[PDB]
C-alpha cells in the first residue's frame, strides 16, 4: 500500500504544517501537525477541557463505531518548546492520503497548554519519530508509520515541505518526480528515538564550506534551523545589523536586510536554504526588526533541522532494518 497526503502551511510564516487525517468510522477529518520529532498521535476531543479549545475540530469517539477504550492508558507529553498536553487513549481507524492503519492509538487530549489552545488551525500531532518515545503507559504504544510499515510498498516516508506553499508527505513510496538529481542517503542514530544524523558541514552565501560535523535531528515539529553557537554566529555576521537579543528570545535582524542563504552538507551532497526562507518577519506587528529562521541550539542540547532547512529538500525518512535519511534538492 501507499498514502499521499498534501501538507499545508498554518499561516503566511510556515510556522507549521497541517496534514488532514481521517479517523474513526465515519471518518472525521482532523488537521494534524506531521511531527518527525515525536512518537505520540494526539488530538483536540471532546474530552478536553472546554477552556482549552478555542476553534479546534475534535475528535468525538463516541460517534466512532470503530472506536475502543484501551483501558487504563494514559499519556502525557512535554515539547522542546515548553508546550504539553495529556488524556486517555482509544484505538480506532486512522487514514492518511488512502493509506489505513486499523487499530491505531488516537491519544484524546483532556488537557493542552495554552500553545495549542491558541493555535485554531492545529486538531492535534501526529508523531513519526521513533515509537521507543511514545508517552502511553502503562503500554507504550506504536506510531502511525510504524503500524503501516508492513503493509507498505517501501518501508519509507517522505516530507516535501513548501515554502509559503503546499507541499506533499508520502507512505511507502518515493515520488522520482519530485526531486531533481539524485537522493543522498546518510546514516540515522535511532540511541535518542530521533531522526538523528549528522551534517559534514556548511557554508553562508557565496562563501567556502566548511567541513565539519554537526548532530542533529530531521524534526518537521520544529519551525527554525537550530544549530551551534559558532555556526550560527558566522551565518549572522554577514547580515548588516544583525544581532542576538536576549529581550526577544534569539537573533534578530534588520528587516530592510537582504539574507544570504545557508548551505548544509549531507555526505558529498550540499542542500541550499534560499535567503528568503530565513525571514520570520517583524518581531512584533509593525515592527522594522526580523525575526531570523536560523538560531543556536546552544542550551537546547540537540541541533535541529527543522522546517527552515527541511523545507528546501525532498527528504526520505527510511525506516528499514537499518534506518537511513535522503536529502535531494528540488
Amino acid at each position: 500500500s501507499t498514502g499521499s497526503a498534501t501538507t499545508t502551511p498554518i499561516d503566511s510564516l510556515d510556522d507549521a504544517y497541517i496534514t488532514p487525517v481521517q479517523i474513526g468510522t465515519p471518518a472525521q477529518t482532523l488537521n494534524l501537525d506531521f511531527d518527525t520529532g515525536s512518537s505520540d498521535l494526539w488530538v483536540f476531543s471532546s474530552e478536553t477541557t472546554a477552556s482549552e479549545v478555542d476553534g479546534q475540530t475534535i475528535y468525538t469517539p463516541s460517534k466512532s463505531t470503530t472506536a475502543k477504550l484501551l483501558s487504563g492508558a494514559t499519556w502525557s507529553i512535554s515539547y522542546g518548546d515548553g508546550s504539553s498536553s495529556s488524556g486517555d487513549v482509544y484505538t480506532d481507524t486512522v487514514s492518511v492520503g488512502g493509506l489505513t492503519v486499523t487499530g491505531q492509538a488516537v491519544e484524546s487530549a483532556k488537557k493542552v497548554s495554552s500553545s495549542f489552545t491558541e493555535d485554531s488551525t492545529i486538531d492535534g500531532l501526529l508523531g513519526l519519530a521513533f515509537s521507543t518515545l511514545n508517552t502511553v503507559s502503562p503500554t507504550q504504544q506504536k506510531t502511525f508509520f510504524d503500524n503501516a510499515k508492513a503493509s507498505l510498498d517501501s518501508p519509507v516516508f517522505t516530507a516535501d515541505l513548501g515554502y509559503h506553499a503546499p507541499g506533499t508527505y508520502n507512505f511507502g513510496f518515493i515520488d522520482t518526480t519530485a526531486y531533481t538529481g539524485s537522493i543522498t542517503y546518510t546514516a540515522v542514530s535511532t540511541k535518542q528515538g530521533f531522526w538523528e544524523w549528522t551534517s559534514t558541514g556548511y557554508a553562508v552565501g557565496s562563501g567556502t564550506f566548511k567541513s565539519t560535523s554537526i548532530d542533529g535531528i530531521a524534526d518537521t515539529g520544529t519551525t527554525l534551523l537550530y544549530l551551534p553557537a559558532t555556526v550560527v554566529s558566522a551565518y549572522w555576521a554577514q547580515v548588516s545589523g544583525a544581532k542576538s537579543s536576549s529581550s526577544v528570545g534569539g537573533y534578530v535582524f534588520p528587516c530592510s536586510a537582504t539574507l544570504p542563504s545557508f548551505t548544509f552538507g549531507v555526505g558529498s551532497a550540499r542542500i541550499v536554504i534560499p535567503g528568503d526562507y530565513i525571514d520570520f518577519g517583524p518581531i512584533s506587528t509593525g515592527s522594522s526588526s526580523c525575526f531570523g529562521g536560523i538560531q543556536s541550539s546552544a542550551g537546547i542540547g540537540i541541533n535541529i533541522f527543522g522546517d527552515v532547512a527541511l523545507k528546501a529538500a525532498f527528504v526520505v525518512f527510511n525506516g528499514a532494518t537499518t534506518p537511513t535519511l535522503g536529502f535531494a534538492s528540488k
